[PDB]
């Protein structure tokens, strides 16, 4: 059995996650595709889609019957246009009237509380190649949080839709089967649970709280006879990482130790009244520097000096765009610039969906149902994505159907 | 027989794939195409070119008529126009209704566990330009992780479409004959396994846990009477690697050892107080340095002074694009670009694939009746492709025969 | 109700993890959104600005080592 979570250098990769030891303008970048709300995104347009496909055709036309029902008793040859009219009106209050309940409903069952995290994803990944699987099976949350009448107060109007009393239902019904598959699930963090590795029959055994947990190999970690080393996306810069710091840490020392403004060799205070301020350090021991021979019998016969700037900032400099390449490269990350722009709006491309929710989604997570996006499907409006489906929709494509008559 | 696997410098080359000995910003363009995922798109479109090519024209042409009978049902010289319409809205739900049953059944079956990975075959052809073929005979995951009814309850609605009640089956039982080739085959590690030559009557022999294993040779190495040399991309450029990496320690090394600012000859700390900083290392013997002559009798006539900078990061800068023309040149790199863009979209070309994944599914994988795809079927997005397969697929050809009534 | 920091605390227990708020010595509802790293010697949070931290206290020593 040989350790992978708890070694001292694992850890140290651990730490990079935060910004502990090392961080330069690159790393920025790092926490861009840890932000969540992609997975929101995920199951907010699957869910979209799911309730927008179990609609029948023949529940709008009646209501589209009944509609012009409602229209003849208030209001000949000019009703052709005018039910032409009111039917495209129609038209624009039903993608209303879907998208007003749709959008409280979802950003209702959505921004409760799940314990499944994507930010706690996305680092692991990036980190070891390993993540550690947890099937928590407290799930009690979800009836508590939302179970009735939510979808039943805002549809109580004039107008009984059975469009959306239709399908206001079995979304509802249905989302109570979406948060139950990602709420069940568990993904930890790193500085209380373990993972551990065997070299004889090798597997890999996930440990917290005692107890063999599920997990999922994604980039199969190197281990030699003498250490172990991750494929992972960190790694791959570890030690120019650690050089950097060393570099860092070695300018301040070069730096902190030639303060003095002379070099002998023997034989409130940020912000003051600078007259005092002045005296309060030229008494203090800082200005003076001699130096010293061991020997008192051992002579000198010539002394040199040499102040030295180790290139701090250009070490950090390149270390910067290291960054910046790496994660550009490893996880598919398109700047969206403008001329001479300097990478204004980093996002998502279309191939590192697959490699980073395209796993998580469908392997760490159970989401079955679940699809992957498009490009425009995460670049666009959460609300101008709604819409966008509308115009490939099956009840739109039937309205449209309906757009000759 | 002479080692290749675990040789002193053949494990040094094995390393440079990961990061452990020298890294620069070249070598973050090396895990681009490490990317795994354009395999995925390989068995996508593949098949999706299976379930699209064994439909028949006569299913759908009497799933429009009976279509049509739906239709008069529920809706004269109008009706032209209406049949029209109502033709192009059912090619359109056509297509969204072939494309979501397509998209979730293939997603389903898509991220599953593969045993195969590229990412375990891209390091190994590029290293020694030789993979071993393992045929680990464990199938059985297939039919525990999908059974049926995956591509049923979706599909169980109003309309009973025989066009996917015939083609979601066939589709459905070619992906256990596909996901079977890969998951049947082994790519391994490196750490655990060895390759290795016998010179006399030369062949290749693989190993793992003592057997002979399968293989196949891509890159045919030079072996000399003293060393063996791989024709990879990686070892044309080994020493230059090695040379940037010794001149780095290096330059830690005079940097770290002229650091006193005054030369003799004989004959927490991070952030702190910074007056108590300056105490805690001037009595430290960071700040001395004395330089020593050996023999006492022996004496110095005239002693000199010189700190001396290695172009450290000038040695860093041209391997950066020496790594980048390489990984340009061997593997077919063409860097989609903006004007004056810093090498935004780093993708594969047509003839890169043929030279990558061209021999690995059909060499080291036996996926028999795939094919490889073309610049913009991996460019484009994989539900962006989806439709632009079916712009030239013979399901919708015979609806765009049907375009014409 | 959302309160200052300088007055109120906010208090984690290791040991069967959850978090004790504290406002006028009682606890008080809470949220988790981002869960710090507790090692056993120091407690990292995963913030936007402890992401920065270290860098901007060698930028402050390096600006008050100058001006000293």
């Amino acid at each position: 059995a040989i350790p992978v979570h708890p070694t001292p250098a694992s850890v140290r990769l651990f730490e990079i996650l935060q910004g502990k030891y090392a961080y330069v303008q690159g790393q920025t970048i790092y926490a861009n595709l840890r932000n969540p709300g992609v997975f929101s995104r995920q199951v907010f347009t699957h869910l979209f889609k799911r309730a927008i496909s179990h609609c029948t055709y023949d529940d709008v036309l009646h209501d589209w019957n009944k509609f012009e029902a409602c229209i003849q008793k208030r209001w000949d040859s000019c009703a052709s246009r005018f039910r032409e009219s009111t039917f495209e009106s129609w038209s624009t209050t039903m993608k209303l009237t879907v998208r007003d309940l749709l959008t409280t409903n979802i950003y209702r069952v959505l921004h409760s509380r799940s314990v499944l995290s994507y930010e706690r994803y996305v680092d692991w990944i990036c980190a070891t190649g390993m993540v550690p699987a947890v099937k928590k099976p407290i799930t009690q949350e979800l009836h508590s949080k939302i179970k009735s009448l939510r979808d039943r107060c805002v549809c109580r109007e004039l107008g009984h839709e059975r469009t959306i009393r239709s399908i206001g239902t079995e979304l509802y019904e249905a989302t109570k089967e979406i948060i139950e598959s990602l709420n069940s699930t568990f993904i930890p963090q790193f500085t209380e649970v373990t993972i551990e590795y065997l070299p004889r029959s090798d597997e890999y055994v996930a440990y917290y709280c005692g107890r063999r947990i599920r997990l999922h190999v994604l980039f199969p970690p190197a281990i030699f006879a003498g250490t172990v080393t991750f494929d992972s996306p960190v790694q791959r810069l570890y030690q120019n990482i650690f050089m950097c710091y060393r570099t860092l840490e070695h300018a301040k020392i070069c730096q902190l130790l030639n303060t003095a403004p002379l070099k002998a060799i023997v034989g409130d205070i940020l912000t003051g009244s600078t007259a005092s301020a002045i005296e309060k350090l030229f008494n203090s021991p800082s200005a003076s520097l001699g130096a010293r021979v061991s020997g008192h019998n051992e002579s000198i016969l010539n002394s040199f000096v040499s102040q030295y700037i180790p290139p701090s900032r250009e070490m950090t400099k390149d270390l910067t765009e290291l960054w910046e390449s790496e994660l550009f490269n490893t996880f598919k990350l398109t700047p969206v610039v403008d001329n001479q722009g300097q990478r204004l709006y980093v996002r998502y491309s279309s191939d590192t969906i697959s490699i980073l929710l395209g796993p998580f989604t469908y392997l760490v997570a159970e989401l079955s149902p679940v699809e992957l996006v498009t490009d425009v499907y995460a670049t666009l409006g959460i609300v101008e994505i709604i819409d966008e489906l509308y115009r490939s929709s099956r009840l739109a494509i039937y309205i449209e159907d309906l757009g000759r008559k």
